[PDB]
């Protein structure tokens, strides 16, 4: 139809062994039956770092999109037709990182990042990158999550750490030899604050562009993506956190430049759900703490 639709939501889905209630399961559910994750034809997901609740929530996702990603860093057999970079089998954690689509993935690559915040690769952090033949045509579709602000950095920031992040991505772009008639897009959480410094040339967020050599989107939808303000998680986490803008979906001016690219940002709200934490009952009506992102791609 000349139209592709992906989605990116960085669902929140911390181990149960270290976060016991945060309803993980649950929400495996919720977000699986959920109206704003439908009608897309890629979908990003981020932290679905619970081994059951993730595979639960992609169980809950086969129906519509039955092509499926295994989740990166978790694994690194067959499933996975290359196993890139720093790739650890002893990591206590995988990257939390999965694609999951309604059209055929010819080819499955994940790619664990040679650095981050800290010495030690405890979690296989990095990128998962899909070849997908939609309606006979292949658009390339590369899912993410970047260092997050981390108080201890070594001698290195976390911005100076995203930076090198995003050059492994758009190094193995340029490796990869993809037509430049064919859609490239990176998508997930970069960890990148739009917020007031969409006008900065100088800003993380310019930069961000530049590194992947990536088209800016339209925006339109909510103005935050990780919103204490008005996300029931977010508040409980962070009350006072002024709300920041991370998620995005881009394309590569390298490759099939979109004549538009617009991200939505969503504030689907879930049912009610509870889970009690030290004695204390919390009611919780969102999937996440970050909001979904929705992009829409003119071909
Ligand atoms: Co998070
Ligand atoms: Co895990
Ligand atoms: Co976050």
């Amino acid at each position: 139809n000349d139209t592709l639709k992906v989605m990116t939501h960085n669902v929140y889905m911390l181990s149960t062994n270290l976060y016991p209630n945060w309803g993980q399961t649950e929400r495996a559910d919720l977000i699986g039956a959920a109206d704003y994750i439908k009608n897309q034809d890629v979908v990003i997901l981020n932290e679905v770092f619970d081994n059951s609740a993730s595979d639960r929530l992609l169980g809950n996702l086969k129906k519509e999109y039955p092509n499926q990603t295994a989740v990166l860093g978790r694994s690194s057999g067959s499933e996975w037709d290359k196993t890139l970079g720093n790739y650890s089998s002893s990591t206590p954690e995988d990257g939390g990182v999965a694609i999951v689509s309604k059209w055929p993935i010819a080819e499955k690559i994940q790619y664990v990042f040679a650095k981050g915040c800290g010495p030690d690769n405890l979690s296989n952090k990095g990128f998962v990158y899909t070849k997908i033949k939609k309606n006979d045509r292949f658009v390339h579709v590369i899912g993410t999550h970047l260092q997050a602000e981390d108080s201890m950095c070594g001698k290195t920031s976390p911005a100076s750490v995203r930076t090198n992040q995003l050059k492994e991505i758009q190094d193995f772009i340029k490796n990869k030899n993809i037509p430049n008639n064919e859609y490239v897009l990176i998508g997930g959480d970069m960890n990148v604050n739009k917020i007031n410094a969409e006008n900065n040339n100088d800003s993380e967020y310019a930069s961000m562009f530049k590194t992947l050599n990536a088209s800016v989107p339209s925006y339109t939808g909510h103005t935050a993506t990780w919103d204490a303000t008005t996300n029931s998680i977010a508040k409980y986490n962070f009350p006072d956190s002024p709300a920041e803008y991370l998620d995005y979906i881009i394309a590569s001016k390298d490759h099939a430049n979109p004549s538009y690219i617009e991200n939505k940002v969503l504030q689907p709200k879930s049912p009610q759900w509870t889970v009690t934490s030290w004695f204390q009952k919390y009611t919780y009506n969102d999937y996440s703490d970050h909001y979904p992102v929705e992009a829409t791609i003119s071909m």
